[PDB]
């Protein structure tokens, strides 16, 4: 039985560091129900280190969590003239905590789970897992290093 | 050889009728390069008839055009309490013209190509074609009938 801890597409207050110039919330709030997506596309600028951090998530009885990501990646060749700093990967991180950090964030406190690879707008579904988890809760975070990516769905579950 | 006539994700002025309450432009314009997507999610309201129309596209020497769509669909069961009017399909239309209609649009002047089916946020790639085309140009259009859908990529090409 999959027990869902987090389902982004189904409804957040996610932290972006930097705010504005890094990951950006895309939204349609003009219809019956909202569509939200975080994206980033600083493929020209170099030295990108853009962070997106989920809300705090309760661990409950989970020991191994599964993280399912759906996302687009635009290929670096599709940017005219060359995008020499463009990447087609991004990184998946997490941190455990017995307490809500609120808006406090430091990338150095997070532990890498994996580089996420796609293997001209390419659709992707990737799943990773991590455990054992032991604390009251945890955060996930996404580090962008200069890719052009829209996050469509983030689902975290464990198996009971 | 595929000759590309339209590539939405790679950069529009697309018409929405209705404007605001129908298809909505989602955008990230805060980074080096833009990410744009049209979406719609009026799954609660009933009697939806929302239109999104491309720019005018030159036919050139194309006779049969291929239309490649990438998109998400959120399942109707994922809306709590029941979404009795929710759909998981949308329709693909086109119209030929020797002249630019500008912002003029009438749905009755367009011809259906197909219902697009996906077969909780599901990723999709669908391709359809249509021809023979014979006029100076054409428009594509997307009719939403009450689904929750984000259009990620629209590519139109012909084979030379």
């Amino acid at each position: 039985k999959e027990v869902v801890l987090l389902d982004f597409a189904a409804a957040l207050g996610w932290l972006t560091h930097p705010y504005g110039k890094g990951w950006d919330l895309m939204q349609n709030i003009m219809n019956d129900m909202p569509i939200y997506m975080y994206s980033v596309c600083n493929v020209m600028s170099g030295d990108q280190d853009n962070w997106l951090r989920t809300n705090w998530v309760y661990r409950g009885e989970a020991e191994r969590i599964f993280i399912e990501l759906k996302f687009t990646v635009r290929d670096c060749n599709s940017f005219p003239g060359g995008a020499s700093s463009c990447k087609e990967t991004f990184n998946l991180y997490y941190a455990e905590s017995d307490l809500d950090y609120g808006t406090n964030f430091q990338k150095r406190l997070f532990t890498k789970i994996d580089t996420i690879a796609p293997d001209h707008v390419k659709l992707n579904v990737e799943e990773r897992s991590v455990g054992p988890l032991t604390r009251k809760g945890f955060y996930l975070a996404f580090q962008d290093i200069g890719a052009c990516v829209a996050l469509l769905s983030v689902r975290v579950y464990y198996k009971k």
